């Protein structure tokens, strides 16, 4: 889990670095890391070069370490091909997700029924992964209802949302964009629809771009169609 440990976990030493540049610092792999002056490590020197263990893209290991300036969730993303090593997870506190389906249609989706997701997160105590470990956090507005059309795309989004939920990515502990309350349970860059009819609050359905948008948001957090498949 330690920052030097995860880089070794996802890399293999390149005995002879071929004649090429490291896309993180632009210095050739056969020469020193361009970030050696800034980044210090215990077991990684300026000349250490290695490749990621699925895509074989090569970098200075110190460059990759300086990159892993991020969440420190044990995950690492190739800057070249964006292949994700490990699994991005988040700080969603404990709670409950329930899924229902009814026949009534959402506006703009009169050809199908509706998926209803209900989330509930109780108040609690922040853990070491949270902004103020050991301090309380609050949780407003629960249970929260969210809506998806019960068509092929909405059913796919639902399956991905369940994965994001299990990865603690749906909610985080942060500052409410609406009340300014700090240390509270808020959304985490995966936008949900919380009303059926957008004309009441200005938020809801129809929204032709919504499903495409949320798939992209899920993918940016490493939740993809490939995550649904099992050998
Ligand atoms: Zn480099
Ligand atoms: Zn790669």
């Amino acid at each position: 889990p330690e920052p030097e440990q995860v880089i070794k976990n996802y890399t293999e030493e390149l005995k002879v670095p071929p004649d090429e540049d490291c896309i993180i610092c632009m210095e050739k792999l056969s020469t020193a890391s361009g970030y050696s002056d800034v980044t210090d490590s215990k077991a990684i020197g300026s000349l250490a070069v290695g490749h990621l263990t699925k895509c074989s893209h090569a970098f200075h290991l110190l460059c990759l370490l300086a990159m892993y300036n991020g969440n420190k969730d044990g995950s690492l993303q190739c800057p070249s091909c964006k292949t994700i090593y490990g699994e991005k997870t988040g700080t969603q506190p404990q709670g409950k997700m329930e899924v229902l389906r009814f026949q009534m249609s959402l506006p703009g989706h009169e050809d199908c029924g509706t998926i209803l997701i209900v989330y509930s997160i109780p108040h609690g105590i922040q853990g070491p992964e949270h902004p103020n470990p050991g301090k309380p956090f609050t949780a407003r507005g629960f249970p929260r209802q969210c809506y998806l059309p019960d068509n092929a795309q909405g059913r796919k989004v639902l399956e991905l949302l369940k994965v994001a939920w299990k990865r603690r990515l749906i909610f985080t502990v942060g500052t409410s964009s609406t009340t300014g309350e700090t240390d509270t349970v808020v959304w985490n860059e995966i936008h949900h629809k919380t009303e059926m009819d957008r004309n009441i609050t200005g938020h809801g359905y129809p929204d032709p771009n919504y499903l495409q948008n949320v798939l992209a948001e899920l993918a940016a957090q490493g939740v993809t169609e490939d995550c649904l498949e099992q050998q």
